């Protein structure tokens, strides 16, 4: 679980960011597994749960920490790659957190070294990834395809149900129309099966 890949899809105030604070992080806390949370502004919700870093340095040697992601190079992910890679070997197992994935795994920009990694060998790496999207559609394919989880909030937005369907599951698709609010559908892509969840108050 700590080296799974997840994706969480839904519009905004979907309750995603709630679900990371008081789902994921309480069970990583809990497991003594640390993380990395890569949140896009220059002052972020997430400053309560760890360091603020102000370098690459302070990524890897910091158990908890909260990168600012704000006016960065335009090669910044794979600095963040290495650096989340770095931290791995001092801490263990770990998870970046990615607020908005659409930044680093946008559909149809160019694989890197980097992107590739993540996908395709983040166990051997030693991280986890939880990527955050708006939108199922803005994300590479090849994400969904690699995703051990994809969580899915309510949409009925057509273009997004046709990828639900076409890259996940044509039942997912079905479901996803009749969630209520704060409710989410869990995909697990390894054993094909959906199951629908009830909201998230605080973890136990």
């Amino acid at each position: 679980n700590p080296d799974d890949i997840v994706v969480l899809v839904g519009r905004k105030k979907s309750g995603k960011s709630y679900l990371i604070k008081h789902y994921f992080i309480p069970v990583l806390k809990a497991h003594k597994i640390s993380y990395i949370i890569d949140d896009h502004n220059l002052g972020s919700e997430y400053s309560k749960f760890g360091y603020n870093a102000t370098s690459l340095s302070d990524i890897v040697s910091k158990q908890y920490v909260v990168v600012y992601d704000r006016a960065k190079n335009d090669d910044f992910f794979e600095k963040l790659w290495q650096a989340s890679k770095l931290h791995s070997k001092k801490y263990g197992t770990t998870v970046l957190i990615i607020d908005e994935a659409y930044y680093h795994f946008k559909y149809k920009q160019k694989v890197t070294p980097a992107i590739d990694e993540a996908l395709h060998a983040n166990r051997h790496a030693g991280l986890g990834l939880i990527l955050s999207t708006q939108r199922v559609y803005d994300l590479m394919p090849i994400v969904y395809k690699q995703a051990d989880l994809i969580i899915m909030f309510y949409t009925r937005e057509p273009n997004e149900l046709r990828w639900i369907s076409k890259y996940i599951s044509a039942e997912a698709a079905e479901k996803v129309k009749t969630l209520k609010q704060y409710h989410f559908l869990i995909y697990d892509v390894n054993s094909q099966t959906i199951k629908i969840h009830k909201p998230i108050l605080e973890h136990h």
